[PDB]
């Protein structure tokens, strides 16, 4: 008979990050003889998931693997999938409610400790930094910001925020004019962290056209060719992120042994409905060349 069909859903398309993902979804298909796809939607409005998903579930899929843009809006056809007999996975939404499982690639704690005691160290632990999300709502942006901040208060009070977390990771012409506007705005400002992967490219690119970067360091997750050119200029400072396409794989490969009904085989907490991993990515200048 045919194989199963397992169906990734990133957040937005013409994404380096999610090009990656995606090459890891399908080698996973092909390494687990599962009939494996990633559809990209036209952009990260969380209804367009919606729609996907409603179009999979009328396909008749196995099972729908997602980066959710919005963990709440897609609640409701989340059920509907589980309802049909699809599993339903996530990476980047710890604790979705009606997912089987979530997936990650790297723990959280852990994860927010490396920024702040990164951003500390150069930044004698003192001074402002941003950080840019997503969204507002975006689950894994926010639960790492949120993390960060504590972790920071807890550490080096001399360090502060210089704004609320804004919402402008996803863009590169939005996260570069955030950035100038913040280096006009803060003398103090010392660091830009951006969770999504296109944050510290713009953010790199407002730091470079200010000639800037000794003075305000840029930190956040990334795609190595996509930040080699400011990682080797010295504009973006640190990488500290993991390989989307480890995500992609991982997605599948769990959707593969679910579908033939075996045993979850990483930390897998049974009640939290979270597989996890620790394989954090540092991106700098001495080991770019290395990476793509
Ligand atoms: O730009 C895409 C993205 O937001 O960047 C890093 C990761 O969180 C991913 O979902």
């Amino acid at each position: 008979a045919a194989e199963k069909v397992v169906v990734n859903i990133s957040k937005v398309d013409g994404m380096p990050w999610f090009n990656r993902m995606g090459e890891g979804v399908v080698e996973a298909g092909k390494a687990f003889g599962v009939n494996a796809s990633q559809v990209g939607p036209s952009s990260t409005d969380a209804p367009q998931q919606v729609k996907i998903i409603e179009d999979l579930i009328a396909r008749k899929v196995n099972a729908i693997t997602i980066v959710p843009n919005d963990a709440n809006v897609l609640e409701p056809v989340f059920k509907k999938a589980r309802d049909a007999g699809i599993v339903v996975l996530t990476n980047e939404s710890p604790g979705q409610p009606s997912a089987n499982w979530d997936i990650e690639i790297i723990d959280n704690e852990k994860f927010a400790a490396e920024y702040v005691e990164h951003m500390a160290k150069r930044m004698g632990g003192k001074g402002g930094y941003v950080i840019y999300v997503g969204s507002l709502t975006v689950p894994q942006h926010n639960l790492w910001a949120d993390l960060l901040v504590k972790y920071q208060k807890e550490h080096y009070p001399d360090m502060h925020e210089v704004t609320r977390r804004m919402p402008v990771a996803e863009s590169v012409d939005v996260s570069r004019r955030t950035t100038l506007d913040l280096m006009k705005t803060y003398p103090d400002l010392k660091a830009v962290v951006s969770f999504g992967s296109n944050g510290p490219i713009g953010a790199g690119r407002a730091v470079k056209e200010k000639r800037a970067k000794n003075k305000v360091a840029v930190y956040g997750m990334m795609i190595p060719s996509q930040a080699a050119s400011l990682i080797k200029s010295g504009d973006i400072t640190e990488g500290i992120t993991y390989d989307p396409a480890s995500a992609g794989y991982a997605l599948a490969a769990v959707a593969s042994t679910l579908l033939k009904g075996e045993e979850i085989k990483a930390d897998v907490d049974m009640d939290k409905r979270i597989i996890r991993f620790h394989k954090v990515l540092l991106v700098n200048k001495d080991n770019i060349d290395s990476l793509y």
